């Protein structure tokens, strides 16, 4: 059945003169840039490629869930697949602009869980431009081609919803080490510091090297060495997760590709988990570290750290030249421009805001 048995990744070199043989899907997405990928798939895209929207096609936000990219209802996703000719006449070839980690492997995961044939391009769109692949622009007004029969499974396979995760399942976490190892305050998109207890961190960036102006995969032995840091040969029963179930898909993909098995996905991931179990999570943080923070702004980990020699903080909404020792302690964890509500083990609650730039007279 499958075009490339055992594979999920493919270099441009393996596909460049065999393009027509795939249904190509542009899964470009950015966590921060508004309408990215729809803006970028217009400027330029691989010829004959249609586009998948991480937010609206590959997931469906629910009001009753903090999950950031939960699986969409399967019937809705399959409907969308058929409408776009992704129903098994050709194998799907997915790409994004972070080597599969940021949209591509997610689509791959979904198609594969249904029993369909799909692959991801090593190196993404950048390694498509930089390999001389045929390009097109704007909205193509030619050939989608709807399918009317569905030969594949009807429900996504080999994934656990939160309550289905066995109590002592081995869980990995694809998020950056900074996020994983966060104590009293979160970074990037996370609302809660920490991770699922017992989880093993396998930062997905570890498998990637920035050849050109985009990441490509590190070598196979390098990726195998990466994967081995969370083992201790068949990881099919591990539960792979991240912040919202997107980056975890490359960890599952690389494991699959290298022949090491096919781990469960926990799609809801930390965004879901930390929302559902917010109370006990906050109590352990307060217990372990003396305080827990809830951000009132986006996190600004790349901004300058708060420095009380050059800055006066706004505490509970007023400039505060006399910050007591607790506030001063909390502020060592904050950055220029951030605001956070801090819950101290004492029962004390304070809001602290750091000025965007040094603001002390002297
Ligand atoms: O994609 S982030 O939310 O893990
Ligand atoms: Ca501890």
């Amino acid at each position: 059945a499958p075009k490339h048995p055992g594979k999920v990744f493919l270099d441009p070199s393996e596909v460049a003169d065999h393009l027509a043989e795939y249904r190509i899907v542009d899964c470009r997405y950015s966590l921060k840039i508004k309408d990215h990928g729809s803006i970028q798939y217009a400027k330029e895209h691989v010829k004959s490629a249609i586009r998948a929207d991480v937010d609206t096609n590959l997931s469906k936000l629910v009001p009753t869930s903090t999950a950031r990219h939960p699986l969409p209802p399967c019937a809705e996703f399959i409907d969308w697949c058929m409408a776009n000719g992704m129903a098994g006449e050709l194998p799907v070839l997915c790409y994004d602009d972070e080597c599969g980690a940021m949209g591509g492997c997610r689509l791959w995961w979904m198609l594969n869980s249904l029993g369909a044939d799909a692959y991801v391009i090593n190196g993404g769109f950048q390694a498509c431009k930089a390999a001389g692949l045929e390009m097109e622009s704007g909205e193509p007004s030619s050939l989608p081609r709807p399918a009317t029969h569905w030969p594949f499974k009807t429900a996504f396979q080999h994934h656990y919803l939160v309550d289905e995760i066995p109590p002592q399942a081995i869980i990995t976490d694809a998020r950056s080490a900074d996020r994983f190892a966060s104590t009293v305050r979160p970074y990037a998109a996370d609302k809660m510091p920490g991770h699922i207890e017992g989880a093993r961190n396998l930062p997905y960036t570890s498998h990637l090297v920035t050849r050109g102006d985009g990441k490509v995969l590190r070598s196979e032995e390098e990726i195998r060495h990466n994967i081995m840091t969370v083992v201790q040969a068949d990881l099919s029963s591990f539960v792979f997760s991240c912040g919202s179930g997107v980056t975890a898909c490359i960890n599952i993909a690389l494991v699959h590709h290298l022949g090491l098995g096919h781990p469960y996905l926990y799609c809801g991931s930390w965004s879901e988990y930390s929302g559902l179990f917010r109370p006990p999570i906050m109590r352990s943080i307060i217990d372990d570290y003396g305080m827990c923070m809830q951000m009132q702004t986006p996190s600004l980990g790349d901004n300058p750290k708060a420095n009380l020699d050059t800055m006066t903080l706004k505490v509970d909404g007023a400039p505060c030249e006399r910050p007591d020792a607790e506030v001063q302690s909390a502020a060592t964890h904050l950055h220029a421009g951030e605001a956070a509500t801090v819950y101290f083990k004492s029962g004390r609650v304070v809001t602290i805001e750091v000025p965007v730039v040094p603001n002390l007279e002297a």
